[PDB]
């Protein structure tokens, strides 16, 4: 009954994005795309605490499908027989059946193929949502992603004028709920089933143990540094599926920032900071001005530095001195100084 | 001295909306409101737990006052000598005198009229405020509500279009602080007073214990899930007095939302999710294009599937494939699948 | 190289400001600032609780900057030889090298000059920020402020019509973190050093023990209430650098405000409440219509009047009926009600 062209798209593992047009002048097409289940455990601190995930791709966050305004998105979902439980998806960016969950759910060993229309332009949460109590725990777990419906004309700035990002990173928010102890150390379980309860109690207070970017503390420091260049306009897609996020870039800016992540509203302007609802990604453009290392956190310094929530960037180019110098390096107070 | 026509206003039961006009061409009138206040033993979630609760009019939340901009309104707030406490109220949307709490402080037995002019357009929040600690503890034990102040000429999208929905819901969303004993059990009381030394300390660790849509969990599910039918435009007010929300219609979307509450700004569209502001209203228009059951839940998850903030809309029409289809229901994954 | 006039600044502390022009016709200067950072314990509570506090210039917040765009802010830090720790400073309004720390690293006896261009419009926090864990524990511990960087032609609505406010004060939100003892009460602690392990405990189960204006529970209030008459417009400034806030002018309304804090964004207008994402400085403007007390607060109202974070406002003029009027004051509730 669909008569529109077919395009398979090879997902990648986030930060990075598969490759897309902004703009485009090739009409609608049904844009295919397969994700498969993973349980397994994962490391999510940097002294080596693991946990009991669920993921989409095996990866947190699921990878970041891209699309245009008016194509169709036909997923498969695939839940292999090495998993334990039924997994499902629901897409913000769909329209009925409870975002696709109520169309998707599936038992290990099976697979499911939806259809959505892409009708309303931004990035959007997609995350499982097998029912009940299960919907919080299978995100909690790792099971969200995001997916960006483009308007066919690219990015604009509210006021006529066209954006164009040199690169993309998808940044996906985790919050996590890792039971512990009586004395304070992290449990270990041999499955997801075995660590519900006592990760359910966690969750009930409302207070992580970590926030991570990209699936644990430290994913995108050091040697995962996100690379950019002096003179390079960046979007920044972030998600949270479930808790508010505050992000800001040390010693950068957000130049056009959609805080509630939809294309049909105009940007905000050179923000410090932005906020991304939980439920929900947003999207900040910036042009790096100066080269070296940026932090990229969420402004609750104690989530950043403490529970896990910091990215790099390095940028490589010439220092400005006309945007900021050091006047004077560190020396002596003077000791005529009153 | 105020000569205008006077117009008493039934009030009704959230999340119903007692009957008014979007546009009128009436003129200014003094709308006429009572608000009794009624301390009474309420049950907040599907176990059957208690607390002793403090209402305006009976409901948690209160109900929902509909009026239009330059109307005056003449609340005459009750206390009955049955009640225990020192009552008042202050509007959001009034002008001076502590939103009219420094003007109605009502002890049991005693009834009191304010009038405030209804300059400011938007949804805003009512709630009690005695002095001091007593503050957020009437807020959070039932005693907000809201008010609508629309404009004249009804909705508009801030763009020169007028809007109209087709139904209004108010709903209002309440953290409950439920004291525990040693074993985790919920603690009952024989009255709000005894009550208080035991949920002071549950308050100040800001964690609340239920978070519930129209006064307990499952309020607005099952038999009571809200009604509407495809291609109908509905208005979603959403209130929470003490504490930030991040509203979301699974399946759906904010067609126009005014997350900070109001008219006089233009709303943002195609949301995924939204954000209440602790202390505030706001609102979203959406049309329905699916039918269906939709979850409406705050999009912190564990809030909305394990503290009680879910409800639920039951959608009648037909379902649009073009929208969303089911390519292929559940199937063993082939054999031949790498 | 750089050839400007230069003009010295002396702050003031909060919640006053330094004295400045709106619109200026002066072309950009180097301004020139001296902070002087103190450790030193402080009283934050009326109950008389102390921690040990670091603060820039003496003061929690630290004082607000006040530039225009284009200028150059030229900032000497000082880290006198009777401080414990090393400290820096990061602007969230300048560009390059993490805001200015990576410039500004200061040992106990030292001091540094940055310079930085004020190239973004709005209110923006500062905050110290020496690396790692210490990042938060500066910023939770009192080391954090505001610059705010005006149009040269002033502010705007965002429509093409002039805002011009009559006093200006600027209220930091600071959220604490003090160690308890097994029976619940508050720890004291010789040095920082000293009550670091215990602090960063209490710091990472993410719920403060007070948030205070101005650096204590009541610093706004009583003899210290912000003073204003009928008719000024006033603007508040308010900063959060960890956590999010929501402000709430009781008795009034933020009638333009730059949530977000970013002068190139035009204000909302009318709002009940705001909110500062923790990381952020935003502003509102409020033209005063009815004398009175007004109470500042942010409207998690547990917070305000259990943790601290209340302020008043003591405005002066005469009473408007219209906007308001008690029509009855309280009285017994007929015999003949039903
Ligand atoms: O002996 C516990 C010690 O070992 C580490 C090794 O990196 O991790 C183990 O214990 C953690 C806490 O239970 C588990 O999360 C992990 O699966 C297990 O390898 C340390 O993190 C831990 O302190
Ligand atoms: O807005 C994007 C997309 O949404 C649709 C529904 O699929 O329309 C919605 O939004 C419109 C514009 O705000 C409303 O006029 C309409 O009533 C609502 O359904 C598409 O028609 C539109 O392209
Ligand atoms: O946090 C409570 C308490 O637990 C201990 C181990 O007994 O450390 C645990 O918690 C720390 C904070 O989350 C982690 O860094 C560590 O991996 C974990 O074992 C104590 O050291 C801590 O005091
Ligand atoms: O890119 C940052 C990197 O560049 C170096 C020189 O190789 O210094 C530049 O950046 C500094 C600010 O971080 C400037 O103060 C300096 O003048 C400029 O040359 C490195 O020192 C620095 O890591
Ligand atoms: O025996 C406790 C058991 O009874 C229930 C009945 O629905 O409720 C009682 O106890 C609750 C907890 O104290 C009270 O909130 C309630 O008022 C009382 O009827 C169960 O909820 C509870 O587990
Ligand atoms: O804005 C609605 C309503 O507010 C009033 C005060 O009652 O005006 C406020 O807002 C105006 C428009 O932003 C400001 O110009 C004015 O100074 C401020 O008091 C009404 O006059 C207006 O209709
Ligand atoms: O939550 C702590 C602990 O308390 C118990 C009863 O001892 O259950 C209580 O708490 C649950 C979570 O809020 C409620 O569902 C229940 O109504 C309440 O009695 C334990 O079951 C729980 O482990
Ligand atoms: O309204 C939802 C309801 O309608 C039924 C048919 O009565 O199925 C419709 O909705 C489904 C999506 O939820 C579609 O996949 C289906 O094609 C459509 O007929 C019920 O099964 C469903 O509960
Ligand atoms: O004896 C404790 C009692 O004294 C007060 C006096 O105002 O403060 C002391 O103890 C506090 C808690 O340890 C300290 O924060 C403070 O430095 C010290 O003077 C009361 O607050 C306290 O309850
Ligand atoms: O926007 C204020 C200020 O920012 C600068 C960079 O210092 O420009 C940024 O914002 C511009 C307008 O949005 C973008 O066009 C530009 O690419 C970006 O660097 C200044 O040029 C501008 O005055
Ligand atoms: O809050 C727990 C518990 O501690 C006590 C003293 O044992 O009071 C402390 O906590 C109160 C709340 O923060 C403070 O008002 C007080 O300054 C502090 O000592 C108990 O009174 C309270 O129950
Ligand atoms: O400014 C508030 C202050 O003024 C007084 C008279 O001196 O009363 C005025 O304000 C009241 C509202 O707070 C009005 O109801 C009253 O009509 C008006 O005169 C004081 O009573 C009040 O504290
Ligand atoms: O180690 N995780 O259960
Ligand atoms: O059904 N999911 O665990
Ligand atoms: O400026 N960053 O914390
Ligand atoms: O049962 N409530 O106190
Ligand atoms: O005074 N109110 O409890
Ligand atoms: O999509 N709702 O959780
Ligand atoms: O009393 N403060 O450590
Ligand atoms: O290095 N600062 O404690
Ligand atoms: O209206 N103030 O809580
Ligand atoms: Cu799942
Ligand atoms: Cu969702
Ligand atoms: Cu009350
Ligand atoms: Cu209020
Ligand atoms: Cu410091
Ligand atoms: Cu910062």
């Amino acid at each position: 009954d669909l008569k529109l062209p077919r395009q398979r798209v090879d997902l990648v593992a986030p930060p990075f994005v598969h490759v897309h047009e902004q703009a485009t002048k090739q009409g609608p097409k049904i844009m295919e795309f397969k994700l498969v289940v993973q349980e397994k455990k994962m490391v999510i601190d940097e002294k080596g605490t693991t946990f009991q995930a669920m993921t989409f791709n095996g990866s947190m966050p699921g990878p970041l499908m891209v699309v245009h305004e008016g194509d169709y998105v036909e997923v498969t979902l695939v839940n292999p027989a090495t998993n334990t439980m039924p997994h499902n998806i629901d897409f913000h960016s769909a329209t009925g059946a409870l975002g696709g969950g109520a169309l998707t759910l599936i038992n290990p060993g099976e697979q499911v193929v939806l259809r959505w229309k892409a009708t309303r332009t931004g990035v959007f949460v997609y995350h499982c949502a097998p029912g009940g109590p299960m919907i919080p725990w299978h995100v909690v777990s790792g099971m969200n992603g995001a997916v960006m419906v483009l308007p066919r004309d690219g990015l604009n700035d509210g006021h006529g004028h066209s954006l164009r990002y040199d690169r993309i990173y998808y940044i996906g928010e985790q919050d996590l709920y890792v039971p512990r102890d009586e004395k304070g150390n992290f449990k270990s379980y041999d499955s997801p089933g075995e660590a519900y309860s006592d990760t359910e109690e966690v969750m009930r207070k409302l207070t992580p143990t970590h926030v991570v970017f990209n699936g644990k503390a430290g994913a995108l420091t050091g040697k995962n540094a996100l690379n950019a260049n002096v003179g390079e306009n960046v979007l920044i897609v972030h998600s949270q599926a479930n808790r508010d996020s505050r992000p800001h870039l040390i010693g950068g800016h957000g130049d056009y920032v959609w805080e509630t992540g939809k294309f049909s509203n105009a940007p905000e302007t050179g923000l410090e900071t932005w906020f991304i609802r939980g439920g929900s990604a947003g999207a900040a453009l910036y042009k790096f001005l100066q080269p070296g290392i940026y932090a990229y956190v969420t402004h609750n310094l104690i989530e950043a530095a403490n529970l896990g929530a910091t990215a790099h960037f390095k940028v490589e180019g010439k220092w400005n001195d006309d945007l900021m110098t050091q006047v004077k390096a560190p020396a002596d107070i003077p000791t005529g100084s009153t």
